[PDB]
């Protein structure tokens, strides 16, 4: 199994996406061993990226690697489609799309169609990013078989029944769990790994993690699962999209810059409560020697 | 109390808006009855729309009429700001923005603010947009008082108790349903109006539920907010958004062209299966004058 | 429109209904103008009951009214079968049921043969008792309809589209709200009443509420109606079916027992704090002479 | 890990306890791998049973084993209080409690209350029986942690990221899940097991997978966790707690008399259509020889 970081995006104080600095983060996931890289996700804050910023980011990551899955999804299905067309001149992985987000009781065949529309212009395999908190509807195994294109789906629900039964129903699909809190779990029950936006901020973690279960060290796995977890809640207690900028700076050592608003960067009480409350496990994390000192 | 139309956002079959239809079918609104029109909400398909057509869409409804409530919400906060200060050249009746989408989990001060930076940089009123199952999030009664600039708020939840609150910690707001079923309702007890999707295709029955309700014909209301109830649930079959277009045709005589995929328009089989589930009623409502031939 | 009382039950200190107590208490709330009696409701811990104590609390509050709605469900069919049977010699308004509650997922041919079964040997008019939270199911005016033997319904949902969907799709029935916060509303709107359990406590608020409604003074009714909702909020605070003892002692002078473990009693602690935040709302209520000083 | 049943309670025609059908039962279940027998559970209809029954229940069972967890919640905490004194005259695993049913917004003071209780009078380790759905509330690993005496959890939320809380916040409790569809997967992570109500029927399939896994054939384990799934979801057409009667009796040989209504037995076409949908499940598990012929 895999883990795949849904990389962040950095944005100048012009709100414009910082380049430099998001290829110095890109180039630091893959030297401490992150598979892929899901550019324009959730936690890339894709949906507050217009078609034009969604490419830029394409190319900023590219020339660092091409282990890249590429989100193109949006309310504007000529946009997605020119986006999916635009991915041929590069040597990625796929391109995902989320369900279309907002409208509430869109119709299961409405939903089909959009995704089929975009299998029928990718030139890559396509994978499904089900968000169903964010978009407001579930893709679950079923219409993931009905739509009959999907290389691979990363599952964001918080349950791993739903994300199994996409490798029951679809046996050939690559299954992804979008839960940080369950790398230990994904790796042991023979799913094929994780999107995980505490990745962003300590690779390392997420990386061992994955190996200790793979080496059916299942304790070993969880005590530092269990760790992992309390850095996500800590995350969470101001807003997990914009503490994952302070976390990557406090754990990597290099800044991202600022968010989008509406997603704020945190204030300076908020940043020092925030690395109180996960400046215990750095040490623990150290001594454990994971992170250099 | 009023009924305020969140108008639907013509587009032609090249995926532009068609402001010729936008116009006819605002003035065939106003001449109707209508109080206001809501541009860029939900119905218009507004969070598809980028700000450069969601100032379009003002413009094009304004050279009908100043009575306008003017959405100019997304997830970029500067495209929000720009919106907001460009109406200061408009005679309208208020700006208004929903909760930032698609996101989950964001925090409260963040959400607070986000909505009082627009109202900051408003040259008008403005009225907050509640609807948390587009969105994902709830803007109750509360928070709006901490907010505390709103001259207004359309409250699409389902929950009349909800709806109430606002009145109730905030007296001077006023305070509409997004419930085309709460038209007679609404105006019995006490509130100021709705902003009725259903109003685009059928605004001579929303307008007269009102006015019995009014007159306190409390039973003619019902029995015609009833008739009006089951043409909502028939546009819900094949999905709303899409279905408006094909009962705004019917019911008014003029088409309005296209949505926006992926919200597809209705094919020719699901159109008759819809027009076979509102003819009666129509009928119905020609027999009592509400409609002619 | 009527108000209706979901009666509390008193119990002893070692743990038995007080007849003595019940009596008292439903003989003030008839002379204060509740209209009916809905007895083993949720606020009268009818779960809570054996099937002889829900005997018990019919035979007590018989002696004092026949303006009576016998609540007989639960998970034992036979048993409810019998209270049903025997309530043929009691001069009563009808007999109720909750759907069975605490199993999850039970087909919807199973809920409507339990209460078709109920129909079919009830002596008296049955009456739908839908609490969907409580039983963990709804049974919403299409199934209501399904079942065809329901003299009336007793909505505890809040969405008050809901509870009109019943008097829609089965117009010769009576529908009731279980919402305190809607007596002003439900006045207006044209639906039977509410089942409120906050007049076990301030009946002549609740009375009043409708009277004022009735009278077309919507805008006293929402204001006295607004003041209810806040002792309905603090009763929330350390549990509404406790706190409902607290709240009926304080505001019409008798004490209730105790109520059943788990429900525990407020403690001394809780019981200050509460009283503190309704002090205000006496006070007005007192200067309003809705009650006596 | 292990495999815990909850076990069916099989009912006479006249609707008693069947106490020979459950000893054959439980004898089955026991000779055929399964580890411990929790007794009135949902699965059960536990909360369908009286206090007397419930010991019934108990002492039936423990003519065949020790290995039992005796569940004895309910609405009356008298009951449960005596249920669990009783118990000390059985030499068994421990007693359990879901949390109060049915009654919403329950403080947690009261909820910490209950359960503590249990714990001061109980002669057996207390196990948590988290069934969120039926009871409508969470006793979450928080809330565990703070009430601070469970020597295990079942937990039935289908989210394996809040049943591995439990552990993380109390390392030294047991910690089981309560879905058949994650025996492969409890396994595979360092959890306890699994309390299976697929168990009843097919106890054959709930350990070898069981066994398969703690073996690291995780591809092997999962291939029968998909095959017992398709099961479990042909259980729940009808509605599980009856099916499980009828499946017993299919896969088993020998049946369990009647469910108590309002838990309805299966009609004769019911029962054709569910053995039409596990007909070629069970060829392929005689096939592999995890049933004989």
């Amino acid at each position: 199994p895999e883990i795949i970081t849904p990389i962040i995006t950095p944005f100048t104080k012009d709100n414009r996406i910082d380049k430099e600095k998001l290829k110095i983060h890109a180039e630091n996931l893959i030297r401490k061993g992150i598979d892929k890289l899901f550019v324009n996700g959730t936690t890339g804050l894709g949906p507050s990226l217009s078609p034009e910023e969604k490419l830029e980011n394409l190319k900023a990551v590219y020339d660092v690697t091409n282990k890249i899955i590429f989100q193109v999804g949006g309310l504007n299905l000529d946009d997605a489609i020119r986006l999916a067309k635009l991915s041929k001149d590069f040597d990625i992985v796929g391109i995902a799309s989320y369900a279309p987000y907002y409208y509430p009781r869109m119709s299961e065949k409405h939903l089909v169609k959009y995704f089929k529309t975009l299998c029928e212009v990718s030139p890559h395999p396509v994978y499904l990013y089900n968000v169903p908190t964010a978009t407001g509807k579930d893709i679950d195994a079923k219409v993931a078989k009905e739509i009959g294109c999907f290389t691979g789906v990363k599952d964001c629900i918080e349950n791993i029944i739903h994300t199994l039964d996409y490798k029951r129903l679809n046996p050939n699909m690559l299954v992804y769990s979008g839960s940080d809190m369950l790398i230990a779990t994904v790796a042991s029950t023979g799913l094929d790994g994780n999107v995980a936006a505490g990745s962003n901020y300590l690779p390392e973690v997420t990386v061992t993690i994955k190996k200790l279960a793979m080496e059916r060290k299942i304790d070993e796995a969880l005590k530092l699962q269990f760790l992992h977890d309390e850095v996500i809640e800590a995350s969470r207690i101001f807003g997990s999209l914009s503490s994952n900028y302070v976390l990557t700076k406090y754990f990597q050592g290099y800044d991202l810059g600022y968010p989008r608003p509406p997603i704020f960067p945190l204030d300076d009480e908020e940043e020092r409560q925030l690395i109180k409350k996960v400046e215990g496990i750095r040490a623990k994390l150290v001594e454990l020697k994971i992170l250099k000192e």
